[PDB]
């Protein structure tokens, strides 16, 4: 499954075209996939909606997908994934980005580190399920995203 | 008109308002409203699209609501606007996120400070095309646009 400790191996050249493929189709239209993302998340994860301040007072679908501000969260989210998906030949790059990224939600979100990869988990259920180089990515993610905590 | 150096009057209760008013529809489907204003001042300023590499091939408005890249430019133009909307009651804060914003431009992207004025006009005729408060507002986020320049 998707871990956010230690270290994961690197990705085979394989595993990263797989993961183009699976993710493009996605991506194409990720303003609506990434509102189906976080609300299925935020709607099945009680516990974590306390994190996201503007939501408060939106508990349905329908409430959520109508609210600028869950569109552009979700818009936000969805493309730090892709990001992370196109520099994965320069995982220098990858690094560096999501590492500032870390810092941000450690110090100024306040954000519980143990949701990264609760979210994740349903990011990668959406794209290409069972798939164990996503998988990979996506842990590959969460670590880094714990780094500053 | 909207002008880009100088300094201009403080924004009035009442103007505030208008504004506040004004905006509310367009933010409400800012992923629309966005696309549409940046391709509008795309097309009808043939100089500036230099500075837009991404968007090296498309040249209808077609091609260009079609492309991801576009639609995540619009989105997080529009959305920068929206901020300096909802700042408007902190001034500080709003100069803060332009002055960073502005270095962003000046040291990375490298686009010419002439456009910022012009694309500006554009937002404010679709927003509310006239009223003097919206145009206060505009200056005020050229002027900072410009700052690190
Ligand atoms: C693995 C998925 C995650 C990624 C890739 C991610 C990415 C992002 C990005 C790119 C931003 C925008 C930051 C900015 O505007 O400078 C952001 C903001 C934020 N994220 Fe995360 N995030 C992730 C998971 C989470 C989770 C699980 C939570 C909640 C427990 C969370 C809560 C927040 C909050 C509260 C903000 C600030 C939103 C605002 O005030 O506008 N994020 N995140
Ligand atoms: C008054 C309107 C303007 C505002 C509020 C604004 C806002 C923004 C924002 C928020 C970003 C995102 C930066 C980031 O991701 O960290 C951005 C990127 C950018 N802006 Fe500006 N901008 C304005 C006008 C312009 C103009 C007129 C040009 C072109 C001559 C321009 C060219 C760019 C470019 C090239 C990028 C980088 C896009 C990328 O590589 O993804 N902007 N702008």
């Amino acid at each position: 499954p998707i871990v956010d400790t230690g270290s994961v191996a690197p990705l085979s050249a394989a595993e990263k075209t797989k993961i183009r493929s699976a993710w493009a189709p996605v991506y194409s239209t990720y303003e609506t996939s990434g509102v189906d993302i976080l609300v299925k998340f935020f709607t099945s994860t009680p516990a974590a909606q306390e994190f996201f301040p503007k939501f408060k007072g939106l508990t349905t679908a329908d409430e959520l997908k109508k609210s600028a501000d869950v569109r552009w969260h979700a818009e936000r989210i969805i493309n730090a994934v892709d990001d992370a998906v196109a520099s994965m030949d320069d995982t220098e790059k990858m690094s560096m980005k999501l590492r500032n990224l870390s810092g941000k939600h450690a110090k100024s979100f306040q954000v519980d580190p143990e949701y990264f990869k609760v979210l994740a988990a349903v990011i990668a259920d959406t794209v290409a399920a069972g798939d164990a180089g996503f998988e990979k990515l996506m842990s590959m993610i969460c670590i880094l995203l714990r780094s500053a905590y």
